[PDB]
């Protein structure tokens, strides 16, 4: 059976784990794990309550690892046991992959060090102080490594893993099951297609964010220059 | 604060409940309810858990109710409880909303009578016995009733909820807040554009679960015409 896990931390954005899993979850032969440092509940960003379902001792080895992002990134940066774990299994996944700020992430556990990458885009520019190459799209693979964009970033790629776990056809199946196909009524999900007036209030609002997220980096960037 | 509320079943499929919660969630001046006979935990069809904050009981009145769909609908569509909580929520809501199978439970409720609605694809024949005028489009509106299809309709109509219920701008700030911009990498979400092939083994994997689906749908019906 394939061995999907997504680390599932206090502040996480929940939807950025919660598409992925429904797809993956769908696929045959597979099991899908929720991580953390101990079984229980888990509190996302906006209240809502996950129980994570195996400890990081426990956790069989991983065929593909997802990292969410959200508010509880900032922490994450500066977990050791945290970091520690995804090292470990990054060392032998076949997939590695990252929702929006989950790849600030893999860049405090130096697995963005000479590595294409995107991330949330008010956040892109702490990318490069983590060593990683950064892009400017939706969705960047650089060998086993996947990175995307935006809050359901993960169910898209999901149908990509799915392809390439299994088949095209399956993965066609699991998309028509679920009668997925998105049509969102704005266009305004990049800073390159909204309004200038809606991206300077969304950069106003993550700016003390950015500011203590700018810190973090550094420290954690200090990390692997040990 | 708008008071919304979605139902939340055991063997609900999570995402068409969690896209459109964690969109919501992030508007000002909202509170999100997730619903069922007590407060407690509720098990998804993929194992998930997830746990409700109210009971049927001590719910407010909500501005806006969502039903999602899943395996678990079946059993809604018999649970008189359910049914008349439904009911007497729709009768003052300002939007009355359902995701995929949801329109189903709608149904079951008497709220489809007469009115334009769709369900997901493999289920579309259920609508007209329960009342409905079937239209074959990803959201239809009648009214203060929008009924969706897609595993992530929610997270579409949340967009069109929040402009309506605030202004234009907010509902593009929290899309570009999200960074919401999908594009998926197959085009196999309609049984109008995946192969025939594909068509045929989704409605072969779902034939047992419409045929008990037609068995509910007409005990369901009796009911209203009594
Ligand atoms: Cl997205
Ligand atoms: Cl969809």
């Amino acid at each position: 059976a394939v061995q999907i896990g997504f680390l599932l931390f206090p502040e996480v954005q929940q939807l950025d784990l919660t598409g992925p899993h429904d797809v993956l979850a769908s696929l045959p032969d597979v099991q899908v794990h929720l991580i953390w440092k101990e079984p229980g509940p888990v509190v996302a960003s906006s209240g809502l309550v996950l129980q994570a379902t195996t400890s990081f001792a426990d956790c069989p080895p991983l065929d593909v690892i997802c990292i969410p992002g959200g508010t509880g990134v900032g922490a994450l940066m500066e977990d050791p046991q945290a970091l520690a774990f995804i090292r470990q299994q990054a060392a032998r996944a076949r997939y590695v992959t990252s929702v929006c700020t989950g790849s600030l992430v893999l860049g405090a556990a130096g697995l963005l060090q000479g590595k294409r990458a995107t991330t949330h885009w008010a956040y892109h520019e702490l990318l490069a102080p983590l060593g990683a190459i950064p892009v400017h799209e939706r969705v960047v693979r650089d060998g086993n490594l996947l990175t995307g964009t935006g809050i359901t970033a993960g169910i898209d790629f999901a149908l990509t893993l799915a392809a390439e776990l299994f088949d095209a056809a399956t993965a066609q199946r699991v998309q028509l099951q679920l009668e997925y196909a998105p049509a969102p009524p704005f266009n305004a999900g990049s800073p390159d297609t909204a309004p200038a007036s809606v991206v300077q209030q969304a950069r106003q609002r993550a700016a003390d964010s950015l500011h203590k997220r700018r810190e973090i980096t550094l420290r954690a960037a200090a990390r692997l220059a040990a």
